[PDB]
């Protein structure tokens, strides 16, 4: 053995982005012997203990310890907010219980900018095309990038990871290919875009030929 | 111990794709013991033994065995006609020699789209301001991209690794950023694109105020 670690991890972007998902930390406790099993989690939020986390039954491991894993639901907006949460983890096998803490990003928010791009003139010529979402200059990286038409989503798209640019703040581009025919006929897509420093939280971006 | 592993790399896409850089590829032999520590390659290409590779002393690691590499240069004509390269690895602590085999990617090359794109709206106010090379449709992935201007690199750019699309073949873009000057002034920027599927292996697109 060795004695337990622990690992703390934050909820979705896009987990905590929406209003009907559910984001949550998670703290992961590993390397838990067979002779000291038990975990007892302590959780708090700016220093305030809450006691609604839920530990899910230990899961023994192919290398003979457990992994055992205590989650807790935070408020989206205590969690837009920057409030910090604890997770402390004691266990008979560690010298003196272990603590880690995270919460969002903490520098300065900064907007995205978005723009679409209608096809590439190579396309025309092509039984798809693709239309293109441009959002840059925001921060934190966590977003969430989608596209739709009539109020429905189009799942045929390809978002690039935010790329972190040479100022502090992130880049990417979302890429819609549609047939053809959809765009001929003047049927108006959009590039939704949901970022905390945003107004509303949300913005759209729409385009049709 | 167990008996060594081996694994095999490519060289990188932009040592193939540049006359004046060494594409190499790399066997690497790792968990060589103490007592049976000698390590013999064997190269193929095609089925023909060459004998310029080069071994690399060996490298003893922090668990007590030792990694050896051996490193052949490929011919940049010889890797794009897709040759074969087999490092075949003898060890007696081996019951048979080990034989990996790589060659560039086998799909049919399929040539770039590049578009270069000025700057958004939102920065004609800035100090800085970005412009966007797309280059779309293109396989295999290696690829190389840069940017230059009056025939010297600009090195502030960023560019995507390359991302599967849902046709089999891969997108990026790159940005470049300039000082808003350079732009107003109307200097000429170009996009270099490299990859094996384009006229020459090369083709530039450019753009200015
Ligand atoms: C016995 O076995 C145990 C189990 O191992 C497995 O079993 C066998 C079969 C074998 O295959 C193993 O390889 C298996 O993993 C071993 O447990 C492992 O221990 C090691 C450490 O020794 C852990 O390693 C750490 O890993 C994290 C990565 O976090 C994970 O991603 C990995 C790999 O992709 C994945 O396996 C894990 O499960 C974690 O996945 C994440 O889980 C979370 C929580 O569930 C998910 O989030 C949640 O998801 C929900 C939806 O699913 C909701 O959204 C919810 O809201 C949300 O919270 C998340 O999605 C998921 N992610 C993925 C991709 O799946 C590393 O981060 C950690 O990093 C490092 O810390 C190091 C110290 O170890 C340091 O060296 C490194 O540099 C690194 O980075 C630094 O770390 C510091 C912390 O010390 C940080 O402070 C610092 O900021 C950071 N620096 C920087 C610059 O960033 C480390 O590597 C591993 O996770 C354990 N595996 C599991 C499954 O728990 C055990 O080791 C072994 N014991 C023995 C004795 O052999
Ligand atoms: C004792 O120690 C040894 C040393 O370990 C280190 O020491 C300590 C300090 C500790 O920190 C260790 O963690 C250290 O690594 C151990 O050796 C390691 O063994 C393991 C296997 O047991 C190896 O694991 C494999 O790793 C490769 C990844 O290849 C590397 O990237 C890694 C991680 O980023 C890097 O560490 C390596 O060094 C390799 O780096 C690449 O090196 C090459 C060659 O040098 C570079 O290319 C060259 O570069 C030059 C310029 O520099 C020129 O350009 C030249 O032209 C060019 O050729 C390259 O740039 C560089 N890349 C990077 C990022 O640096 C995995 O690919 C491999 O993959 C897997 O294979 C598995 C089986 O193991 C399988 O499970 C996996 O899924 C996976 O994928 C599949 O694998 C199949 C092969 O079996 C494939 O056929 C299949 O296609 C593939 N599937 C798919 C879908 O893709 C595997 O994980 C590790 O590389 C060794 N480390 C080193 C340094 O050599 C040893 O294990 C340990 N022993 C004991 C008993 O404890």
């Amino acid at each position: 053995l060795g004695g337990p670690s622990v690992f703390l991890f934050p909820p979705k972007p896009k987990d905590t982005l929406m209003i009907s998902r559910t984001p949550e930390v998670t703290c992961v406790v590993v390397d838990v012997s067979h002779e000291d099993p038990e975990v007892k989690f302590n959780w708090y939020v700016d220093g305030v203990e809450v006691h609604n986390a839920k530990t899910k039954p230990r899961e023994e491991q192919y290398n003979s310890t457990y992994r055992v894993v205590s989650v807790l639901t935070v408020l989206h907006q205590d969690w837009l907010n920057g409030k910090e949460y604890k997770c402390k983890v004691s266990n008979k096998a560690l010298p003196a219980p272990i603590e880690k803490t995270i919460s969002k990003a903490k520098g300065q928010p900064r907007e995205p900018q978005v723009y679409t791009l209608p096809p590439c003139r190579d396309e025309l010529t092509k039984n798809q095309v693709s239309l293109w979402c441009l959002v840059k200059g925001f921060y934190p990286s966590d977003i969430a990038v989608e596209w739709e038409s009539n109020g429905q989503p189009e799942n045929n798209y390809k978002t690039t990871p935010p790329v972190l640019d040479s100022d502090g703040s992130f880049f990417l581009y979302s890429k819609l290919t549609v047939d053809k025919s959809r765009w001929q006929q003047g049927n108006v897509f959009s590039c939704s875009v949901m970022h905390e420093a945003l107004h509303n939280h949300y913005t759209q971006k729409s385009l049709s030929l």
